[PDB]
RNA sequence: AUCGCUGUGAAGAUGCAGUGUAUCCGCGGCUAGACGGAAAGACCCCGUGAACCUUUACUGUAGCUUUGCACUGGACUUUG
C-alpha cells in the first residue's frame, strides 16, 4: 500500500511496496513521517528525489556511531 | 265515587262472583296492609362481556450473558 521511508524496522525495506494492515499504517507509520501512500498523483516528485534518498540513509546510521559510545558507560548514580 | 268475609284467578284481591255490614266531613294519636317510598339486585346463572392479579397456560419481549465481524497493531512462540 504505502511507500516506505525508513529501514530500521524488522520487516521494512528501502522503497518496496508492502501489504501491511490498515491499523499498522494509519496509526504508527504515517503520523510520524516514516511512510507515504502510493498514488498516481505526484509521481513526478518521488522520482526526482531518488538521489536525495541515498544521502538521507548515510546520516541516520552514521549518527549511531557517535551515540552508543556514551550509553554503555554505566556512570548513572541512583 | 279508595269497606269486611269466604271462594276464584299469572297460583297471598279496596275493584271479579256470592253474601254481610256502613248517615256526609274533620282533628289528635298508633303503624297490620296498600307485595308502602328510595336505589335498571350486590346473592345466583348467562354473555364465543370488561378489568386487575397468579403460574410450570401459549406466543413474545426489557434486561443480563456466550460467540463471529468491525474499531484493531508487531515481536517471538506451541500446534493443525
Ligand atoms: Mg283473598
Ligand atoms: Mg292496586
Ligand atoms: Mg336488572
Amino acid at each position: 500500500e504505502v511507500i516506505l521511508l525508513e529501514k530500521v524496522a524488522n520487516l521494512g525495506n528501502l522503497g518496496d511496496k508492502v501489504n501491511i494492515k490498515g491499523g499498522y499504517a494509519r496509526n504508527f507509520l504515517l503520523p510520524q513521517g516514516k511512510a507515504t501512500v502510493a498514488t498516481a498523483e505526484n509521481v513526478a516528485a518521488f522520482e526526482a528525489r531518488r538521489a536525495e534518498l541515498e544521502k538521507a540513509a548515510a546520516e541516520k546510521k552514521a549518527a549511531a556511531e557517535a551515540r552508543a559510545a556514551q550509553l554503555s558507560e554505566l556512570v548513572v548514580t541512583l
